[PDB]
């Protein structure tokens, strides 16, 4: 699904 810090963080934010 969606990830806490591995979604929109290291990766970037929506």
């Amino acid at each position: 699904g969606w990830t806490l810090n591995s979604a929109g963080y290291l990766l970037g934010k929506k």
